[PDB]
């Protein structure tokens, strides 16, 4: 909500308390999502600043405040800053910022990361380029400078982040997109590369000292109507874990795709149809794997811009003799949403 | 403070900065209260919003952040989320929410749970329907349907929640309650029972598979008089340490009586008296113990609606041969709350 | 930002996101302020209320985000409060506060933090009177009563502060300063002593059983030039760590000079030129030790109110073979702020 807009400077609070729960057979453990209260809520803020007609100023923080926990020992779980970064858009020249953001591939990845509590599933956080990212540099143009319409492209610089885990840490690399919309379509084309740490090559799944992700987006946004397709792959980017074994580490390789078909009823009502699948292949010692594989139905309900509800199920396709030890049952999460 | 409020949306985003210290003889380990700098900060927000004339849809999030810890290691200690809930209100047939919110039987001991700064000795954290506790369905009525001014109900579901420690963990249970208010009088009767956990039934302390608690309450409440008294008892739901053993687990059983009295002088000086006790009986190996057990001595001064002080005096009347080595010292707090 | 102002309260909402980074030649262990993503963000509220004509009451609580985290484990790591306080200002008498706040020894090293990115090396947290403390109450007098203009002073009293760590615990003292104002002239003197704690005491560097600091500072700050001055000295309260025996403990005593001078240009460029050197004298085993030592040279710009960027740039004289292990290569700072 704009709480605050004087001297060319508009501050907007936002935030929303997220009743959630999720019901899955047994303790949630072979389930796709988990089982149980999964309550939470986020407090952000965007702001922007005009400094003179063609240059404008903006930061932007937002939280993760989990409502599952106790007040006991473990009130902290799952807490984190999801964004932080600051930045400076000049006339027709492009914006750049850096801090805690979105890294390029996710340019992509966006289209179908749709579904009402699922989806999304390759956009993987502190994963090099495809999801929410530390200490990344980001230029984006668009319209070509102005000269042309619905052509826009971006290219972005990720520091080294050494962390104590693999699975959070990355080298140096580099990723662009370019994009193009065109009356309700709109294509997309992301990929970036990276340097993989010493720790992230000490682990027992995975082999290669680069990193690699790519994916391309195709969409149908208008008329009420929203379908979108994405398919990308990697090299030793996707974090994987052999649940026997106990062994973890990045997937060799992996082809991902994610389809999404939604329709949005003049009286608030958005059902939702998708289809993701992603498959590792060449994992060390299992071969071909499948990583994530469902149908999800679902739908919201919007109440009007601050008040909403949903039911989102997952038809996990997974089986239960997957290698690796992906859960095979279904999820069915309810939710009650109130934002400003 | 109501910080936003255009198109049927009114945000209220609250806190409070309350500098604080308690003065305990010793190092506190045997007093009420403890002893030393008690400092601490909340921030929250309550939102809702008008979906129409007789449906509203409402949230609210409460955090809390120590002030009295360092900028070191221990610099999270103590925090967290208090509350965490999304809700609809309809009409005149009630209202639902979910999420991190107050236990049914709360709406008993919220009578007496007055004291400046003591006091609601027996509404515990995570400790199923006596206090806050995670993932619970609400559902309130009011003057029952609209047909009778002053009834109201509620019932309430509990989910499971096992957490790593029996004292945060929690089965299945249901609790509901009924009060009746008529001009300055209220009464009120609240009751829940649930499951206890393989983890809180793995405890040295406390013997069953059902955990129960119910309380009843009774109040004036007008003409700057406020008297409230409450009885309650509980089964395998209290929980209890012994301080020599090192044990813990639940009070087998527990009889709780809380009266207070307090006056709302015209000038802003609010004296407070009470009296709590809470005694635990056929504890394994003790057999019956005083857990709680004191006089209350207090008075708060409000400058204004946003700026106060006060200082609470306990009086202990526990006896230092109590079995289970609960404190027998007095404790006394000032504190300077600013609030918005 | 003030976001609320009604009925004699107003509230202020405050808040910035910086996007930063440290550039330091190797893994930056050997360096001044180490090397890489630095990002964070801050929250705070300042709030005040007009009790009546001479009464106000107050209060203030900030946050310290990392953005330099992951979503993962190590999620909160820098986080914390880094004020937390409530108080009251009354007439020409006085204002007193209590809670997380700083020493008042700061009110004279105040002086020269005011580096881009650095500076200030001497103000440490949860040290005694010279940075941010928990449980201190402080009572300031500005203009001695309304009788003198330009001569101020405070006092502080220091609770006990008994942490699981040495370097963050305290034991009780009391501390004052005295400052005087004259046309862009402003002079200072502070002092504090305090009892160390058993587990100060039980540490292998530093021998006493108080704790001293006393700093002077100098300044002109008039016509855009800022040039500021402080000396100070302090016995077994600045925490020192042998990084080759990794013993800890406190400097038995320190000399402390920072100087700074800057130009604030009506374009918004505001160069900084600043020389800061803190010499440990008598630590056992060691004899005189530079702690720390370099020439600073750095820039802020201005775009406005709320945007800004900045290098900093420290070119540190420390030597390879300074006995404590304390880093002796150069840091170079580059940020961008937005704030509200
Ligand atoms: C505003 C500061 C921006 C600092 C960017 C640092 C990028 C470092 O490495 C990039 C490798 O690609
Ligand atoms: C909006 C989602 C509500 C989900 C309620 C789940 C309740 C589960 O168990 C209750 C047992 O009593
Ligand atoms: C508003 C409460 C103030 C409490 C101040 C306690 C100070 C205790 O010790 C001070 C030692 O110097």
């Amino acid at each position: 909500a704009e709480i605050y807009n004087k001297d060319g400077n508009k501050v907007d609070l936002y935030g929303k308390a997220v009743g959630l729960h999720y019901f899955s057979k047994g303790n949630g453990e072979n389930s796709y999502g988990g089982n149980g209260d999964m309550t939470y809520a986020r407090l952000g803020f965007k702001g922007e600043t005009q400094i003179n007609s063609d240059l404008t100023g903006y930061g932007q923080w937002e939280y993760n405040f989990q409502g599952n926990n106790s007040e006991g020992a473990d009130a902290q779980t799952g807490n984190k800053t999801c964004l932080a970064f600051a930045g400076l858009k000049y006339a027709d020249v492009g914006s750049f910022d850096y801090g805690r953001n979105y890294g390029v591939v996710y340019d992509a990845l966006g289209y179908t990361d749709m579904l009402p509590e699922f989806g999304g599933d390759t956009a993987y956080s502190d994963d090099f380029f495809v999801g929410r990212v530390g200490g990344v540099a980001t230029y984006r143009n668009s319209n070509f400078f102005g000269l042309v319409d619905g052509l826009n492209f971006a290219v972005q610089y990720l520091g080294k982040n050494e962390r104590d885990t693999a699975r959070r840490s990355n080298g140096d690399g580099v990723g662009g997109s370019i994009s193009y919309e065109y009356e309700g379509f709109g294509i997309v084309g992301a990929y970036g590369a990276a340097d993989r740490t010493n720790l992230q090559e000490a682990q027992p799944l995975g082999n290669g000292k680069k990193a690699e992700q790519w994916a391309t987006g195709l969409k149908y946004d208008a008329n009420n109507i929203y379908l979108a397709a994405n398919y990308g792959e990697t090299r030793n980017a996707t974090p994987i874990t052999n649940k026997f074994t106990n062994t973890s580490g990045f997937a060799n390789k992996t082809q991902d795709v994610l389809l999404v078909a939604q329709y949005q009823f003049d009286f608030g009502l958005r059902p939702s149809i998708a289809y993701t699948k992603s498959k590792a292949k060449d994992v060390e010692g299992i071969g071909d794997v499948d990583l994530v594989n469902y149908f999800e139905v679902g739908a919201t309900y919007y109440f009007n811009k601050n008040m909403s509800t949903y039911v989102d199920y997952i038809i996990n396709q997974i089986d239960s003799d997957n290698k690796l030890g992906v859960g095979s049952d279904d999820t069915v999460a309810v939710g009650i949403v109130y934002q400003f």
